């Protein structure tokens, strides 16, 4: 009566182990969720504790879809609105992008995973509004998944923030989530704006979602996220032949390791497919890759690609375009 699919579990295990070996990494995790039920289809970690649930990270770029979603959901901005995306200062701190563009529209802000653009979208909202939104996504909240040692992550009280904290949170630093929490948050995008509960038991009753954004917003955001896995986006290494995939990739930071402090870079890739009508969310982390790549997409993209493609094949979902 587990919801896990042995074929997907085996696939995830094999692909994770391949990447951890190739990149000479310290650890890794893969989570596969049913995109419309929140059931866990696979959950694998390298040997030791259940890092998917026990270990929180500052997620980095994989958090960026959420402020964009909030901004669109509010009606304050449109996907065609253009922002100045030059580096800027908040007191002595600088917010800047990997690759600098003078302006981007909201589509471009998603496509390029712009720190500046994402932070300016967040900046249209008060600290309380942003906090309440992250809380509604489950940040800092117990999932009660049935696993012991389940991290709640960290969402600092907005009443204590600074303008720089709100900005960094929008691009995934200064809040913390486990990989399972991150996969769960993506159900807002896949399940037409409603956050699903997570479970490893086969469901008997349809889960009740909690509305966070409009279904129309979720649909638009999924469309925007496809650009991340096409030429010009950071997540091209995770593209899946025969499908459109909405995803994000980035370098996360791990500040806690079990019951001890840590400081490690973590390569991350999270996405869903088919993008228009998603069946699966696949989330991958690889801790401290030391070989054949540091850049997050190169390290975790291939795992995501193989696990997503394999999962869709296992579940019988037909490609939506011819294979290349």
């Amino acid at each position: 009566a587990l919801s896990l699919d042995q074929r997907i579990q085996t696939l995830a295990y094999e692909e994770l182990n391949k990447a951890v070996e190739y990149h000479q990494a310290k650890a890794g995790t893969v989570v596969v969720l049913d995109a419309r039920t929140g059931e866990i289809l696979a959950l694998v970690n390298t040997p030791g504790r259940n890092r998917a649930v026990t270990d929180m990270i500052e997620p980095g770029s994989v958090m960026k879809p959420f402020p964009i979603a909030k901004a669109l959901d509010s009606g304050k901005v449109d996907t065609t609105d253009t922002f100045n995306t030059l580096p800027y200062k908040i007191g002595p701190a600088t917010v800047q992008d990997t690759h600098v563009y003078p302006t981007l529209d909201v589509r471009g802000i998603m496509q390029k995973s712009s720190n500046v653009g994402t932070s300016k979208l967040s900046a249209m909202f008060t600290p309380k509004e942003m906090y309440d939104f992250y809380h509604d996504l489950g940040v800092g909240v117990r999932m009660h998944s049935g696993f012991p040692g389940e991290s709640a992550g960290v969402l600092r009280n907005w009443r204590k923030w600074r303008p720089i904290e709100q900005a960094t949170m929008s691009f995934g630093y200064g809040l913390q989530l486990s990989l399972l929490q991150l996969a769960r948050a993506y159900t807002v995008l896949t399940h037409d704006g409603e956050l699903l509960p997570v479970s490893f038991e086969k469901q008997a009753v349809a889960p009740k979602g909690k509305r966070v954004i409009k279904a129309s917003t979720a649909k638009k955001v999924r469309e925007l996220m496809v650009s991340v896995t096409e030429a010009g986006g950071s997540g091209i290494a995770g593209a899946v032949d025969g499908f459109d995939v909405g995803a994000k990739t980035g370098t996360a930071r791990k500040l806690v390791n079990g019951r001890y402090v840590d400081y490690k870079h973590v390569a991350t890739f999270i996405g869903f497919a088919p993008a228009k009508n998603p069946r699966v969310i696949v989330a991958v982390t690889i801790d401290e890759p030391t070989a054949n790549g540091y850049y997050s997409g190169v390290v975790t993209g291939p795992v995501f690609k193989q696990v997503m493609g394999g999962s869709l094949n296992i579940l019988g979902v037909s490609p939506t375009k011819p294979l290349t």
